[PDB]
């Protein structure tokens, strides 16, 4: 029986999900069960905690925002239909200025703790990342952790550690497959709850 992980916690959760071909559809398949095996674990309200779920290519899909007031069943279900892609590139800064520019453009829940978990299993082509580090800055302003999870051999190992090495909340994961996500899912699900804060009594 499923326990609610960030009990009494006031958490803002963002879901990037890499949507490369370094992936095969089994294995996004997994990592979209990995996501609903999180919110499964989490109170998700408006008063409580609120995810996002995006899908990023060359661009990128939101498929659930903060702001979507519906049930928790359906939000669960939205997030294990995301499309495959299986794009050439995953683009992890054309997705983290999605979450610092439109998602985070304002901050209407300062109460709350903001946490972007990027799931990265690629690594985008150079010309893209000209401004990778000032995309990551700019949501460390605006008080977003963001918490990169590497996925396998491809994972862009130099962006990992400039996100890392900004904070000791940037703590990074790093995994050899997706297959090994639900033997950490409790523990990274634990680590994020901790950076959230409670509920005055
Ligand atoms: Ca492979």
């Amino acid at each position: 029986p499923l326990h609610d992980f960030c009990r009494s916690r006031l958490l803002d959760l963002v879901f990037l999900l890499d949507g490369s071909s370094r992936l095969s559809e089994a294995e996004f398949e997994v990592l979209k069960a990995f996501v609903v095996d999180m919110m499964e674990r989490l109170r998700i309200s408006q008063k409580w905690v609120r995810v996002a779920v995006v899908e990023y290519h060359d661009g990128s899909h939101a498929y659930i925002g903060l702001k979507d007031r519906k049930r928790p069943s359906e939000l669960r279900r939205i997030a294990s239909q995301v499309k495959y892609a299986g794009s050439q590139v995953a683009s992890t800064s054309e997705v983290l200025k999605y979450t610092l520019f439109q998602i985070f453009s304002k901050i209407d829940r300062p109460e709350a703790s903001r946490i972007a978990l990027l799931l990265m299993a690629s690594q985008e082509p150079q010309r893209m990342s000209r401004n990778f580090v000032r995309y990551v800055q700019g949501l460390k302003k605006k008080k977003v952790i963001v918490i990169p999870v590497g996925i396998g051999p491809h994972a862009n190992l130099k962006q990992i550690r400039l996100i890392e090495k900004q904070a000791p909340e940037n703590k990074a994961f790093v995994l050899s497959s997706v297959d090994e996500l639900e033997q950490q899912r409790d523990e990274i699900v634990s680590y994020l709850c901790d950076l959230a804060p409670e509920a005055p009594p």
